């Protein structure tokens, strides 16, 4: 097909991604405020903050605040944005889902979640605000729930 000029069709929102992949704050910066697709499929099945390299959270800020999937996640095993911003131990991302607009209790398809990766990895910072937001549970019985919708006068 004779490119350089029809061809292209390229939802350059895969760059604001990659970019973001490779820490780059500046690239993403700019390209969504360029025209970057916020909600656009790449080939890795994940969202275009997910794979911000969770090293940067004014990526995810730029991203998010336009309109990336901080809520949305995989079908596959249900991999929410939260786990990744835990996952590296990045507690300013997991502010900017929580600051605009982000599901963090959620599962990875498996069972595990946000909260119980953070704790396993060493992401207390994120952990413990994770159990707050993402996991707003207590203990014993009663109350707000008391924990995780289960152990209670609530099987589940």
């Amino acid at each position: 097909m004779e490119p350089a000029a029809g061809s292209s069709m390229e939802p350059s929102a895969d760059w604001l991604a990659t970019a973001a992949a490779r820490g780059r704050v500046e690239e993403v910066r700019a390209l969504l405020e360029a025209g970057a697709l916020p909600n656009a499929p790449n080939s890795y099945g994940r969202r275009p903050i997910q794979v911000m390299m969770m090293g940067s959270a004014r990526v995810a800020e730029l991203l998010l605040l336009h309109g990336a999937e901080p809520n949305c996640a995989d079908p596959a095993t249900l991999t929410r944005p939260v786990h990744d911003a835990a996952r590296e131990g990045f507690l300013d991302t997991l502010v900017v889902l929580h600051r605009a607009g982000a599901r963090l209790d959620v599962r990875d398809a498996w069972g595990r979640l946000p909260v119980d990766l953070a704790e396993e990895l060493g992401h207390r910072d994120v952990a413990r605000y994770l159990r707050a937001a993402a996991g707003g549970t207590r203990g014993s019985n009663h109350a707000r729930i008391d924990a995780a919708e289960g152990p209670s006068d609530i099987p589940d």
